[PDB]
RNA sequence: CUGACCCAGAAGAUCUACUAAGUAGAUCUUCUGGGUCAG
């Protein structure tokens, strides 16, 4: 067995008199340790003839699995039954028969909260020990918030019922949008109010071991200029310039479509309005339908060259020119091979009678990022005395990740480095997500003595995942929360490790330096909560759920009604009609398909399965895919692809989600498609 | 029955920028259902 130390037993001595704890601990000091201890000494506290039941929660999958690894390990010895349940292990057992026949459950939260909106685990009276992993979470709307709204509305409610004692475990408690020590106060009181914690534990007696275990990184600050001249910049903004007055052209009021005022190219603000423009443009509506078909779809085309440009703006912006023309060259690429019809043949003539210029200009060695420079500068001082160095680099989109690879790997100067690549699991428009496989692999990969000496990361690698010690912490132009920046020097806890933050904006220093200050802020409020009387600490955080509870419980609100009304779909991009909504058929309530023979000529499949665009020729616009059921291979349909308009009153409207769209949902019947 | 891959829905948190609380864009996570390949 494992040797406690003086402060892991000082953290975890509240717990074991009974008390509701939050444990605020720095990173790496052992909380999982702790968490064992606790539960160890509850187990063996029941006499004879009774027995006490455990659940921990984990909010991700990997942090779920290693969880369930330990605790088993731990005590297997003592013979107690240890399970665990999540997505991949949901479907397989009544999960009321899983909790009964075991001592020690892992689980992810919102399973719990179907099983208790279902009504298979009826009370949280079964356990007898709550542990919640960060437990900073429990705020908002978030899934440990619902569990507590769970127990909170049993304990203010007259059941004299059992509950069970509530532990949770975080580095940072956070302040919220507090100003001042007063307001962080109120903070920490309202979350210890959604916890039911009575007590906060933190290392007092044994501070020094705790530093010789932990040691806090040094903070750096790196400010840098933007370029001094931007040829790539006037190139793009002459043509944004050609674009708008070809666009201005067509429609003589474009300038009245959004109130978004003194806009400049290359910005958020400018996306904004551009984006605000192209959702006014496809709705305009006119008694002729050649007309209304042939302006809405020049208007379309205008508007994302627009926002393409606008792109590469900003990519250029924040790395090097070639990343932003490799992007418009894939961009007008696509174009050229995705119906090709005049106006996007004036539009990609007219980019390349500029293409030379734009890559003459992109491979001058003298217009390379600051950014950059700094970068390079940086790695290479601190890798010359340290050739062992272990860095973490953190940007803020997927492009970037990809980006920054190549731009070290195509740097001469910087051969000593091995890059790794860290992104999401989901999908998005222009990249395919990551698989748990594919992350274990890359996080094994990264160690010391391994494949990879540097990892590129978005916020990934921010809570939870298992990452080996770094000695090197850059944040590119990367700044969020209280604790995310707590979270995040908790990587580097190595002695004489460091991070730097490189950026070309005050703000960002500033708010990093807000950020420094309103951890003080909640350190000298825990230290005034902890002297205070348990009693009035009670009441206070009474008073708090009882006004909480009255709230929420008056907040509840109704669900209005469908229409039943037939509508139109029509082609986004050109307008033409695709179906009407008596068509429309929901399989299993998620999935939607078309049904009839007319629907079947107004779209064509060009090879996963098959994808399905417009059929009208020049347009070819992306409605949906092909999917199989049961022995059908049914076409499915996405409603950001249509411009819904009523037969009657005859406006247009634009819907992002099925949910947000109301009308009578029929649900598909296998022998119906005999009409 | 295990793995590996994909698709469709829905929910949650964070950050930035706008308009007069909502809106866009980005990042990450979770749950539900439907398929493919290998053993
Ligand atoms: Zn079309």
């Amino acid at each position: 067995p494992f040797k406690p130390r003086n402060y892991q037993l000082e953290l975890a001595l509240p717990a074991m008199k009974g008390k509701n704890t939050i444990i605020c601990a720095p990173t790496g000091c052992g909380k999982t340790f702790v968490s064992l201890l606790i539960c160890e000494h509850h187990l063996k506290k029941f006499p004879q003839g009774q027995k006490g039941k455990v659940v921990f929660f984990a909010n991700q999958i990997p942090v779920y699995e290693q969880q369930k690894s330990v605790f088993s390990k731990y005590f297997e010895r003592h013979g107690y039954r240890v399970t665990g349940i999540s997505g991949a292990t949901a479907e397989n057992v009544p999960v009321e028969q899983i909790v009964e026949n075991n001592d020690i459950i892992i689980l992810t939260p919102q399973i719990l909260v179907n099983n208790l909106k279902k009504g298979t685990i009826p009370s949280l009276s079964i356990f007898t020990l709550m542990i919640f992993d960060e437990c900073h979470n429990t705020s908002k709307q978030h899934p440990y918030n619902m569990i507590m709204f769970n127990y909170l509305d049993q304990k203010l409610g007259g059941s004299s019922g059992p509950l069970p004692q509530v532990i949770g475990l975080t580095a940072s408690v956070g302040v919220g949008d507090a100003k001042n020590t007063d307001e962080a106060l109120d903070y920490i009181c309202k979350l210890c109010a959604s916890l039911d914690a009575s007590v906060i534990a933190t290392v007092k007696h044994n501070l020094e071991e705790l530093e010789q275990v932990v040691y806090k990184p040094q903070k750096f600050f790196r400010k840098v200029e933007s370029r001094i001249s931007d040829k790539f910049k006037y190139i793009i903004a002459q043509l944004m310039r050609d674009t708008e007055s070809l666009a201005k052209r067509i429609c003589k009021d474009l300038e009245n479509l959004s109130q978004i005022q003194n806009r400049e190219f290359g910005t958020q603000k400018y996306e904004q309005w551009i984006v605000t423009v192209q959702k006014a443009c496809m709705v305009f509506q006119m008694p002729d339908k050649d007309e209304e078909s042939r302006i809405c779809k020049a208007l379309f085309l205008y508007t994302s060259h627009l926002r393409k440009y606008n792109d590469a703006l900003i990519i250029s912006e924040h790395a090097r020119m070639k990343d932003a023309l490799d992007y418009l060259k894939d961009f007008f690429s696509n174009v050229r091979a995705a119906g090709f019809d005049e106006i996007e043949q004036d539009l990609t003539q007219r980019f390349e009678e500029k293409l030379q210029e734009l890559e003459s200009v992109s491979r001058d060695p003298s217009n390379e990022n600051p950014k950059l420079e700094d970068l390079c500068f940086i790695l290479q001082e601190e890798y010359h005395l340290n050739p062992e160095t272990i860095t973490i680099l953190f940007v803020k989109t997927r492009a970037l990740v990809d980006a920054l690879k190549n731009w070290i790997e195509g740097n001469p100067k910087l051969s000593f480095l091995k890059p790794g690549i860290l992104t999401g699991r989901g999908k998005t428009n222009q990249n395919t997500g990551m698989t748990l496989p594919a992350q274990k692999c890359i996080l094994d990969a990264f160690k010391a003595s391994g494949d990879h000496n540097i990892l590129i990361a978005t916020s990934v690698a921010d809570e939870g995942i298992d990452i080996a010690q770094c000695n090197l912490v850059i944040l590119y132009e990367y700044v969020g929360n209280v604790i995310k920046m707590i979270q995040t020097r908790g990587r580097g806890r190595a002695r004489g490790s460091k991070c730097f933050l490189l950026t070309s904006n005050a703000g960002v220093i500033e708010k990093e330096q807000i950020n420094m200050y309103k951890e003080k802020m909640m350190n000298d409020s825990i230290l005034r909560l902890q002297t205070w009387d348990e009693a009035v600490f009670r009441e206070k955080i009474l008073h708090i759920q009882t006004h909480e509870k009255f709230i929420r419980d008056s907040q509840e609100k109704p669900k209005p009604v469908p229409d039943k009304e037939n509508k139109k779909l029509l082609c986004r991009k050109c307008k033409a009609l695709a179906c009407y909504t008596a068509d429309v058929r929901v399989i299993e309530e998620c999935h939607y398909t078309v049904l009839g023979d007319a629907f079947k000529e107004c779209f064509v499949s060009r090879p996963k399965r098959a994808k399905i665009f417009c059929a009208r020729q020049n347009c070819s616009h992306d409605w949906g895919i092909h999917v199989k059921y049961k022995t059908f291979e049914i076409p499915v349909i996405k409603i950001e692809s249509f411009v819904v308009e009523d037969i009657a009153t005859g406006v247009q409207t634009l819907y992002s989600k099925w949910k947000d769209f109301h009308f009578e949902k029929i649900p598909f019947d296998p022998a119906e498609m005999s009409k």
